[PDB]
This record gives C-alpha cells, sequence and structure tokens, in this order.
C-alpha cells in the first residue's frame, strides 16, 4: 500500500495505489554419492564369512 | 520604529522615523481523491445483502 501527499492544482489529483504481487516458486537439489565395492557386499551378506 | 543616534555638525541634522507596513494574506488549497468502485457501493449500501 502506497500512501499520497496532496498537492494542489492543476497538478491532477491522485489516488491511494495498491499492490497486488504474488511469487512462484523455484526447485533446486543436491547431490552425493556413496559407492561401495564388490567383495564388501559379501561381508556385509555375509557371504565370504 | 527606528532610532536616533545624534550628530554633530556639519552634519545634518535627522529625526525619528516609523515605517509601516501591511502584508496581504495568501491564500492556497489542497486535494486528494478517495475514489470507491461500484460493487462496493452495494455491500455498504445493504443492497447485495
Amino acid at each position: 500500500h502506497q500512501p499520497l501527499i496532496a498537492r494542489d492544482g492543476p497538478h491532477p489529483v491522485e489516488q491511494p495505489v495498491h499492490n497486488y504481487m504474488t511469487k512462484v516458486i523455484d526447485r533446486r537439489a543436491l547431490n552425493a554419492a556413496f559407492s561401495l565395492a564388490t567383495e564388501a557386499i559379501a561381508l556385509l551378506t555375509g557371504e565370504a564369512l
């Protein structure tokens, strides 16, 4: 909401303005890589025990 | 009212002085606009209620 300052003619009379605005969300991500190795699966599976 | 300082000859002899001005008022105005809208009139009026 914007204000006024009343002036005198012939400055045409001004009326209180208003502003209605909206915004749209924007989207991103992040990434990290955990990779294992073959035998380490056998040890955790228990197969190579 | 303006004052005197009494001098000597051969300087001429000055007299008391008095000054009267009267200023005229200067006039102006200001302006602001309230404007409404139609469907807003019907509400407050009680009509569309």
